C-alpha cells in the first residue's frame, strides 16, 4: 500500500532520512492520522512531504521497515510531542520506523500538486484538511510519479 506523510525539514528532512537509512516516525498527535499509521504494514512506501517551509511538498520517497508500536516520545517529558495523559500502560500513541527509498531533485510544490485533476481526492489538497497522515491510490501514487520526470 502507498500513504504520504508529513514533516517539517527543519526538524526531520528526506535529507536527513537518507543520511540515517532508518529512522522513528514519530509526534504524530491526531487520531486519523495515528489511525491509518497504525494501518501501514513492513514494505509499504509513502511520499516524504515537507511542510512549514519555504518549499513545501513532496520531496522523496520512504518506505515502512517496522509496523506500529507505542510512541516513546509522548512519555518524555522533553519532547515537544509530550502527552502528559498518556501512560506506560496506557499509551494512545503510536510511532513507527521508517526507510529511505528515494529523494527528489526538485520538490513537487503544493501548488503543483493541486493542479492535478487525478489527485482531487487526495486529503492533502482538499481545503480544510489537516491530516499529516494518510492513504494515497495506486492511481495517485503513480500520478505523482510521473510528475517526477
Amino acid at each position: 500500500a502507498y500513504w504520504l506523510m508529513k514533516s517539517e525539514p527543519d526538524e526531520f528532512s528526506i535529507s536527513d532520512l537518507q543520511r540515517l537509512g532508518k529512522a522513528r516516525w514519530d509526534g504524530v498527535r491526531n487520531y486519523q492520522a495515528r489511525n491509518f499509521l497504525r494501518t501501514m504494514a513492513e514494505g509499504d512506501e509513502f511520499f516524504f512531504y515537507h511542510s512549514s517551509c519555504p518549499e513545501p511538498g513532496i520531496a522523496g520517497i520512504g518506505k515502512i521497515v517496522k509496523t506500529a508500536y507505542p510512541d516513546p516520545t509522548a512519555l518524555d517529558p522533553d519532547s515537544h510531542y509530550h502527552d502528559a495523559k498518556a501512560t506506560t500502560e496506557k499509551n494512545p500513541w503510536s510511532a513507527l520506523d521508517i526507510g529511505f527509498v528515494d529523494i527528489f531533485k526538485n520538490v513537487l510544490g503544493l501548488g503543483y500538486l493541486k493542479q492535478q485533476s487525478q489527485l482531487e481526492q487526495l486529503p492533502l489538497v482538499q481545503k480544510g484538511s489537516r491530516l499529516s497522515v494518510m492513504p494515497v491510490t495506486a492511481e495517485q501514487w503513480a500520478a505523482i510519479l510521473a510528475l517526477r520526470l
